[PDB]
């Protein structure tokens, strides 16, 4: 009658590959890391903003990103573990979600890395409006 449970999908993913000649720096690696949806949904119509936090070495270390794409491409000597935060366009709670990524490197002379994580988000009684959000996202009614 009242109740509904909305679940919605985010792929979390990075791309990171060794450099034939490193930059003037002497960065070794290009890397991008990225939230997504899956192919056929659009997150925007939910997720407010996403927020990477980079290793703190970087310049601007917490980058925003409050459209798609969401995502940062960078390079650098190592990888490291990055903060994501998931804002959603809800006025009611959560109002975000956090994800301890693991931004990883091709090590040694080893290929280039394409990791894809995906999370399943559970929306339990989400408001009319957050919930039309979350549905026009490609979310899916369950329970
Ligand atoms: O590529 C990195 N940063 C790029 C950059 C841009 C501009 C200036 C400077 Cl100084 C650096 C970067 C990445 C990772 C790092 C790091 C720097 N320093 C320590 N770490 C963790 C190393 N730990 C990972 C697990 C064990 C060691």
């Amino acid at each position: 009658d009242n109740q509904c449970t909305v679940q919605v999908r985010l792929e979390l993913g990075h791309r990171a590959q060794l450099r034939k000649k490193p930059t003037t720096e002497g960065f070794t690696h290009d890397w991008m890391v990225f939230v997504r949806g899956p192919e056929q949904c659009d997150i925007q119509h939910f997720v407010e903003k996403v927020v990477f936090w980079l290793h703190d070495s970087f310049p601007k270390p917490r980058r925003v990103c409050k459209e798609p794409p969401y995502k940062v491409e960078e390079s650098g000597y190592a990888g490291f573990i990055m903060p994501i935060e998931v804002h959603f366009k809800n006025k009611e709670e959560p109002r975000k979600v956090c994800f301890t990524y693991d931004l990883f490197l091709n090590l040694e002379g080893n290929p280039p890395v394409n990791h894809l994580r995906c999370e399943k988000l559970t929306f339990n009684n989400p408001t009319t409006e957050f919930r039309y959000k979350l549905l026009r996202a490609g979310g899916v009614m369950v329970m």
